[PDB]
């Protein structure tokens, strides 16, 4: 699915994303605009083998299980193609555990290159939230 931008700020709101481990709501707005460009579908395979998933690009080193990364772990205990799904429930789920490891929002690089310090609010602006 192509989420909408104020669709997915609705979606990710009513998940819990707004302020979670202090991200306001347009930094993870943000992080899915350039990690997927809104697309659950996204997937992007990475030289060391390992493969990202879905509207936040989760990567399946540490994250979820493909079957196909060796010596990964699977710390939210399930399948990558769950990640793809219309529905974001399992991305934000996963995303939660991930953004509370330690690094905050940094493990997501895109967010750190061109989310971080900007003006994050611009994502959510003009949404009925
Ligand atoms: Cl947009
Ligand atoms: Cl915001
Ligand atoms: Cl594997
Ligand atoms: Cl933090
Ligand atoms: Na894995
Ligand atoms: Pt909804
Ligand atoms: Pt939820």
């Amino acid at each position: 699915k192509v989420f909408g931008r104020c669709e997915l700020a609705a979606a990710m709101k009513r998940h819990g994303l707004d302020n979670y481990r202090g991200y306001s709501l347009g930094n993870w707005v943000c992080a899915a605009k350039f990690e997927s460009n809104f697309n659950t579908q996204a997937t992007n395979r990475n030289t060391d083998g390992s493969t990202d998933y879905g509207i936040l690009q989760i990567n399946s080193r540490w994250w979820c299980n493909d079957g196909r990364t060796p010596g990964s772990r699977n710390l939210c205990n399930i399948p990558c193609s769950a990640l793809l799904s219309s529905d974001i429930t399992a991305s934000v789920n996963c995303a939660k555990k991930i953004v509370s490891d330690g690094n905050g929002m940094n493990a997501w690089v895109a967010w750190r290159n061109r989310c971080k310090g900007t003006d994050v609010q611009a994502w959510i602006r003009g949404c009925r939230l």
